[PDB]
């Protein structure tokens, strides 16, 4: 499993497109180390492949399978404002869900 | 060194971009066993990191240093009509110098 991180700053339908585009999908943490993996990579908040989308607080990664492994912050995950269903890993490792609309970088995931 | 191949066709200029997106460039193969490696992933003719832009038949990788090892096919590089200055891996794993302005798959690397 190989970890890269984009430059720029896009909203999840981007990301998740960028790391299609070289046939990889959007990095998905199945422990800590991957997590410390992606972390290292990232130089800023970045989008990591999960979503609560299909059913709230359900989270997946997008190829629909739950996720086992979790690293939310303290108090995360809260759903705010008009709702939260994206997935960002925050520049100390731990996890914020956020609108998929916002702009985060993105690590994309290879094998 | 592990190579990418994109799935969409683009001019050079736009494939540079998208491998400078995740902080990769475009594949130079550097000998035979990682031109043999591109060929492992690129399912048809795609752009590699290398032009005589500078001064026609001198080929440089895209950070300006010339390149040693080649592997052009029959014929090639003949730099046809108006101009052929960037480069392509055909499916046989040989070269051809083509248009920069043409679009093709491109191959990234990275380490
Ligand atoms: O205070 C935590 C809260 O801060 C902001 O409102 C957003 O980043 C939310 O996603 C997060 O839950
Ligand atoms: O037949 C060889 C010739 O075919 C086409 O004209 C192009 O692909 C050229 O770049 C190539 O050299
Ligand atoms: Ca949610
Ligand atoms: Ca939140
Ligand atoms: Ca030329
Ligand atoms: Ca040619």
């Amino acid at each position: 499993k190989y970890f890269m991180s984009s430059v720029r700053r896009m909203p999840l339908n981007r990301a998740k497109a960028l790391c299609s585009e070289l046939q990889g999908t959007v990095a998905t943490p199945r422990n800590a180390e991957e997590n410390r993996a992606i972390q290292n990579v990232a130089k800023d908040v970045a989008f990591l492949g999960i979503t609560d989308q299909r059913t709230e607080n359900v989270f997946e990664d997008l190829t629909g399978n739950r996720v086992r492994y979790t690293n939310w912050n303290e108090g995360e995950p809260n759903n705010v404002g008009s709702g939260e269903n994206c997935v960002v890993l925050l520049t100390n490792g731990k996890w914020n869900d956020v609108p998929c609309s916002d702009s985060f970088l993105v690590v994309c995931e290879f094998s």
